[PDB]
């Protein structure tokens, strides 16, 4: 340690990280813990130093430098600053360059695949691994080496305006996709990053999703038990089993503690518990919300103490309150060790991910990437893994395409492509009426187009040319809507087939942001305005008539569950979404996605997550279906799937023994289908309350007709253990009950015994 | 403590006289002190009883609902006959608690039936709950009752919750207060031995059973500790350590997997340790076998009494309970004999403060006398004038005038029918809002017609008077029936100058969902249920001088009614005397003066609304969507007016443990004399933990005459400034406190304090 030399490559990035940050000083090491929006840096860096001098050393990040720019001249851009950057600093410490990557990069001429939700639809992890390592390749050749995804929080009230962000409600599932994601953005585990890849940051730490009222910012009623095995566990497996280089904390408070204040989270758990070695980024300006938003600490001075020393590593902020970091120390408030601990993890991130060895981007690599033909069919292959099939009464799916003859094709999202919170503007891609056109086109029949009516004001018709940004959403007349049903109705009646297109739009579902009286979340879960007026007025003319449903946030489309007999569930399908509509209309594909989350009837009967303890639906509401309208797991197929019941390998194991099980499943129908194989525990007696059922594994499987196939899972006391309020993992002995089935309802059973 | 200690010394203090008796006392019968079953079997056939469960043999701890179907005489006379059974099998003649139910009175037949919990809470008269109290106490304890599960002191943060009448509403300070009351209502004052004519309080349920998911009965609650020491258990820490109940029942349900019939900490750490309790914990119906049987955390029955006994219930309430095998399991070994003597000897000490040893088991004759007697019906009445609100006065409808009004059409579910609410005795009896304005109309010279309008529940129509069965599950009324009901109140209505519409819920719509089958009593809906919104707007539609009257349990959000109908009076579950009530405030006689108790929400998807949201609590609206409250927290109108200084301080700096002078001015501007409530917040500006924007910490209903001033007085201290850590410690921070004062929590004006 005493040879160490941050000019060696073949050391480790942690020990070239000590090694530079010791010859470096207070304002140098500071530095590094800004990251402000990129944009002021890149327009005028003189005029930056100018304003914030901490830039004569360079600097922690920035944020957004994709700006408007396509793939090339966004690389030229990158360079052209970290050159700025690199110039300033003694030993040419590059920037960080984080942008967005939920669901592709959030930025002008990049691949936009399925929103998160969508994906999460698709139980197809492999799939997700891929979608994200291509994510990398484009992010990085743009010169950004880091990113501020996966959204890996749970998504428990589907109010909240950012549930399209998480991959649903079960911490299974976003556990497993955490995984995936973040193998797919950085490659699997390593001491450095491979050429090619980012940094993720997993957000956000912890929480964030269970706001009461789903209302964005509030507070979040989390006990420690419920914390260790609901919330926290697709932020272990991130940190601890991917890797995961990068974490960013939470908006918002558990009892009165802001998370960007939480020691007990941001260092017991997650340095201490867990080892984390990477950096704790902040989410935008929340350190200074310590003092301004939560009221915890009394000025801004010392909202940047207790963030740094609860463990924020990097400010992303314009004009942070870490700004004030050196003159803290240098007054006697605060210890330039902490200062130095939050330097030495940036440093050592930016070694792991190369940016000492590496050029800053690849104009030409980045325009050949961006939305490449490769890209382009994955994100095609993912929406038709995705789109779920919710339900089919009569078999009206699949259409038949010689049987055709003229199809409206209607709604406020048909015409429109949507992609979803976090993608570049305008939107680019094939929205269902294009897919359809397209289909048409090759099958022989007509395919006419009416609008239905408007969910927000201004958005009808294309979403090609860009809408007035910064102007505020306001909901759709009414009055106008239903003159456009009428059009609607008229135009329909020389037609044979309709497809409704429906649901939600970005607008209506949100992130609701700091400023003024930003919105995003709602209040009701049916479709908003008009479109359950629209729909029933199609149905009545006795068509045949389908929906697709395109949306950001799980909705619950009672009228249209009750009125209409086939519905295809396809939230946000990326920008090949509306090709992958067509090909499962049509049975070209298929469908073959299942709910990620539990579908309630309408709002009052939230929370409605499948596994609820014992009590949590003990009791019904007076005079009201209590059931879910559809269940967590829940997805139907053009063929049908007969189940045996689970096998385990023994009847009983010991506390630490790992157990197999086998289903049997058999495509019992005339077409060949995917099915998922899902597969549940309840641990029958436990010194806490456990969840009625928890989903333990799922296998996606093709099988053809009459196919029959044993699909195979191992469990362990990971699994059939829970973790007690310090993180400790127990395991007692006792029955566990061993569910398998295509959901969380249709389940059969076996029983072992742990001793 | 003394070894010249002797149970049968009546100047010895309760609990040296348990301890003296609990040395002499077997295994068998300290045991049989703790169990509690339904009194029915053991009056029926106190032989048989033996027989079935031996442990009889050695006397009971206690026995629930021994009313049954009797009026008062009948009632005392059936106690003292069934104590003389359980005394003579005691060694040393220990006699039975005697549990009754006293939510708004004593739930036994011919008692005196009080406004509902919610109904009272919205008078912040507690001077009053006192009294109402004393007069139940006195109705229960003649009639041979020592005990009561009561009261309710949950927080109502839920109105889904289909037992939400039953509590005090949505502040901590409001239910706190009124918890204090409640008790020194009933137990009186604190004192070595309970007055005559006083019973004990079982202050239920703790803790955190209001704040179920869902608004689901018996659901998991998410209460993190500094939650918990400063919203759930302020009421609870007042009713233990300051008015001095003897009794306490836990709760149905968990947290984060801690069934808090099993929640040492709860039971322990803060009851008995930190708080000092010295008092019984009661079990809530079979709820120690469910911590097996239902949570899924013991393993067994016989775990499950281990784990209630050692966690720190007492006595458990139930049926052949699995405290029944606490004997067996310690001879067995399995359990130290030491739990078993804690246990008894806190129900022994219990029983020895409330005189069982020392008194009659009760006074048939005096049971006769004070059941609903003027002074107590006349109690009844009084409290519903204080407590109906006045929700909204479009134009200045309200009052209607005697002289002017020729004919009233009386209209809706709720008109014909008394409603009392849960708690209550079967038939219900009492005054109704069509018999009270019958009563006025004679008396005023005008006529009244009377319409059904539209029924909620399918049976539920015309009088409430004649019994029906509870086996009959309720179901919805029908809507073609309703529709046909509304056009015969359409045409009723077009002779009649005046509509009043009678609506809300009733006792099928909130209630308590039971463990049993598939019992419902929980709504995911807040408007009025069914045809009612139908029935508003037919009736309004006529251009008549229309007000409605909203009777129900739960806080209900009637935005239709709210947007269409000027003048709205909420009512609850008003007493028996509450068509009377309702009457004089229609006609001015009463100025109304109620205020709410929670907040409420326009729609269900805004959960929660409380009002003493954090900062970020209700820092961003819904998409779409009015996201204010339908009516603020402590909102409340009247026929005359009210004119607001802002608050002062007698001091602008103030030491950290320093109590501060605040007063505040209000003067009747209006023509009327009247009354209002004045009400005190904070605001703690910046603190260790994020804390609310606003905390209610004094009220004050003042009376004034047109244009009189009156200068309301309030005192805060250390105990109003800060708040309790997770451990229950109190901290009181340097910084700034917002002092806020006005007639309810959004018409505030403000001062600003130091705290050094
Ligand atoms: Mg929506
Ligand atoms: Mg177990
Ligand atoms: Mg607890
Ligand atoms: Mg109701
Ligand atoms: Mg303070």
């Amino acid at each position: 340690q005493a040879s160490d030399d941050y000019r060696d490559r073949s050391l480790s990035p942690a020990r070239r990280a000590a090694a530079l940050a010791n010859l470096m000083t207070l304002d140098e090491m500071a530095a590094q813990l800004n990251c402000p929006r990129a944009a002021d840096v890149m327009s005028d860096p003189a005029g930056f130093e100018a304003d914030f001098p901490y830039f004569a050393h360079g600097i922690g990040g920035v944020y957004s430098a994709s700006l408007e720019a396509g793939p090339e001249d966004n690389a030229r851009a990158v360079m052209a600053m970290q050159q700025e950057v690199v110039s300033r600093s003694r030993f040419g410490i590059p920037a960080f360059v984080f942008e967005e990557c939920l669901h592709g990069l959030l930025a002008d001429g990049a691949t936009q695949f399925p929103q998160a939700m969508a994906m999460a639809c698709a139980f197809r992890p492999d799939m997700v691994r891929q979608v994200f390592e291509a994510t990398a390749k484009e992010a990085r050749s743009r010169g950004s080496q880091g990113c501020f995804s996966p959204n890996i929080d749970i998504c428990t009230d589907p109010r909240w305006g950012r549930s399209e962000e998480t991959w649903g409600e079960d911490p299974h599932v976003v556990t497993v996709s955490a995984k995936a994601i973040v193998e797919g953005l950085q490659g699997a585990p390593a001491e450095y990053l491979p050429a090619n890849r980012i940094a993720t940051s997993v957000k956000h730490f912890a929480g964030y999703g269970q706001g009461i009222g789903g209302r964005n910012f509030a507070p979040s009623h989390i006990g420690p038990v419920e914390m260790q095995n609901v919330v926290l566990p697709p932020f272990r497996a991130a940190i601890t089993e991917a890797g995961s280089i990068g974490l960013m904390a939470s908006h918002g408070e558990i009892d009165g503690v802001p998370a960007h204040a939480d020691t007990h989270l941001l260092n017991d758990v997650l340095r201490d518990d867990w080892g984390f070695e990477g950096y704790v980024v902040s989410d935008w300006d929340d350190v200074r919300r310590i003092h301004s938003l939560h009221g915890v600490a009394g000025s801004e001075a010392e909202a940047a103490i207790m963030g740094l020393r609860a463990g924020v590593d990097i400010e992303l902020a314009n004009n942070g309150v870490y700004l004030m970091l050196p003159q803290l120390v240098r007054d006697g408030l605060l210890e330039e060790r902490y200062v130095r601990r939050a330097a030495e993890r940036i440093l050592a991130a930016k070694f792991k991910c190369g940016l000492f060895d590496m050029p800053f981007a690849d104009p030409a690599l980045a325009g050949r990437l961006a939305r490449s033909t490769e890209h382009k069919l994955l994100a095609r292959r993912m929406a038709e893994e995705s789109i779920v099939l919710l339900q089919n009464e009569g078999n009206v799916l699949p259409l038949q395409s010689s049987a055709v003859r003229k199809m409206l094709v209607v709604g406020p999202n048909a015409a429109s492509v949507h992609l979803g919170g976090y993608s570049p503007k305008p939107f680019v891609g094939v929205s269902a009426l294009e897919g359809l056109q397209a289909y048409a086109e090759q099958a022989g029949f007509e395919v006419e187009y009416a609008q239905g009516c408007a969910i927000t004001a201004g958005d009808e018709g294309n979403n090609e040319i860009e809408t007035d940004a910064s102007d505020e959403s306001v909901q759709a007349d009414p009055a106008r809507n239903r003159r456009l049903i009428a059009e609607a109705v008229a135009t329909a009646q020389d037609c044979d087939v309709i497809v409704m297109c429906l649901g939600g739009n970005e607008s209506t579902a949100r992130e609701a942001y700091f400023a003024g009286d930003s919105r995003g979340d709602r209040d009701d879960l049916e479709l908003i305005g008009e479109q359950n007026e629209l729909a029933e007025a199609l149905l009545a003319l006795g068509k045949t008539t389908v929906a697709v449903l395109i949306h950001g946030r799980p909705l619950s489309p009672l009228v249209l569950a009750e009125n209409c007999p086939a519905i295809l569930d396809a939230f946000y399908p990326g920008e090949q979404g509306g090709h992958a509509i067509a090909s499962i209309l049509f049975g070209d594909v298929n469908p073959s996605g299942k709910l990620p989350v539990t579908i309630v009837r309408n709002v009052g009967q939230l929370p409605g997550y499948y596994y609820q303890k014992p009590t949590g639906r003990f009791r019904n509401y007076v005079f009201s279906d209590s059931t879910p309208l559809y269940p967590f797991g829940h997805g139907l197929s053009y063929t049908s799937f007969g189940y045996g019941a689970p096998q385990a390998e023994r009847a009983s194991i010991g506390l630490q023994d790992r157990l197999r099980v086998s289903v049997s499943v058999r495509n019992t129908g005339d077409r060949a289908g995917q099915d998922v194989v899902q597969l549940y525990i309840r641990d029958s007696i436990a010194s806490r309350a456990r969840p009625i059922k928890e989903m333990r594994g799922f296998q996606k499987v093709l099988l053809e007709p009459g196919e029959v196939q044993v699909v195979q899972f191992e469990l362990g006391p990971e699994d059939f253990g829970y973790r007690d309020a310090d993180g400790k993992l127990l395991v007692e002995p006792g029955e566990i009950v061993i569910m398998a089935g295509p959901d969380s309802q249709n389940l059969q059973e076996t029983r072992i015994t742990l001793v």
